[PDB]
């Protein structure tokens, strides 16, 4: 749609060895990679590639191409997942070189470390904790500074690369259900400010109620919103009347003011993401205090 500078981003196709998919949705695929140079060194990069599928159609090809040009509009930030080159020209399939992070979403790696944690000393930590919220913010301000909008934000979107750098990514029903297995799926419903689930609008300020929603995903190391409630449309009518959730297993008491106000059921009213950055670095510098 916009232009496209090829000079900077296009990548050569014969640099790039494609290996096995990552994951496979509804509208393409996401293949793990191995990239020679793509950073400017001489050095070989596992990369993720997002491409389409043996079907694709004309729409879904013009989904990526808008993907990869709004990647390339939001650019650069150590807490998003990064475009780090295209293949777009003649000769082969379109593909969106972006960054793999190793350890996957964040959802499911948490419960996977629910033996292997300790409030204070391996093991995940509060500081751990309170760090991957911090970075979530700090990920977000950008966003917000770009005038983007992410709609849907929530544990299963944050990756976790490697020295715990997490990164907010942008896409079950779909899947093969021989192969659906108990968490493989979410309700977006649960993480969905009142004047969303509501009015069906979204603004940066609606990412705050999520990011309340994500910060209590992270505080329970994993588990599901909304813990025994049925999502019906009183579940709704509660939850626009004052409803919260209860504080997760694995929460501070700092924490947990912060997911309330988070969760203002006033728009205005909640934390902006430049407001949640300072306050989570304070208190992640507050957390590895000494005596
Ligand atoms: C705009 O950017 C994007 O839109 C985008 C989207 C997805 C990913 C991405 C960028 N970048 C990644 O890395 C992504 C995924 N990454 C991943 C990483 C690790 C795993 N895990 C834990 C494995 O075990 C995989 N394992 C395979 C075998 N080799 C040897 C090692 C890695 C699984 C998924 C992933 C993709 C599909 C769905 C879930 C996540």
């Amino acid at each position: 749609r916009l232009p496209y500078d090829a000079s900077k981003w296009e990548f050569p196709r014969d640099r790039l060895k494609l290996g096995k998919p990552l994951g496979r949705g509804a509208f393409g695929q996401v293949i793990e990679a191995d990239a020679f140079g793509i950073d400017k060194t001489a050095t070989c990069r596992t990369v993720a590639v997002k491409m389409l599928k043996e079907g694709a159609t004309h729409s879904e090809h013009r989904a990526l191409m808008s993907e990869l040009k709004i990647l390339i509009h939001i650019g650069h930030h150590l807490n998003v997942v990064n475009l780090l080159g295209a293949c777009t020209k003649p000769g082969g399939p379109l593909m969106v070189i972006v960054e793999f992070c190793k350890f996957g979403n964040l959802s499911t790696y948490l419960r996977s470390k629910r033996n292997e944690f300790v409030p204070y000393k391996d093991f995940l930590t509060l500081e751990h904790l309170i760090c991957y919220s911090f970075q979530v913010a700090k990920g977000m301000e950008f966003l917000a500074s770009r005038k983007c909008i992410h709609r849907d934000l929530a544990a299963r979107n944050i990756l976790l690369s490697e020295k715990n750098v997490v990164k907010i990514c942008d896409f079950d029903i779909y899947k093969d259900p021989d192969y659906v297995r108990k968490g493989d799926a979410r309700l977006p419903l649960k993480w969905m400010a009142p004047e969303t689930i509501f009015d069906r609008v979204y603004t940066i300020q609606s990412d705050v109620w999520s990011f309340g929603v994500l910060l209590w995903e992270i505080f329970s190391l994993g588990a599901s919103p909304y813990p025994g409630v049925k999502i019906d449309e009183e579940f709704c009518r509660r939850l626009k009347e004052g409803t919260r959730m209860r504080a997760p297993d694995y929460t501070t008491p700092e924490m947990y003011q912060t997911m309330l106000d988070c969760w203002h059921g006033e728009p205005s009213q909640r934390p902006t993401f430049s407001e949640l950055v300072e306050h989570l670095g304070n208190l992640l510098q507050a957390n590895a205090q000494q005596d």
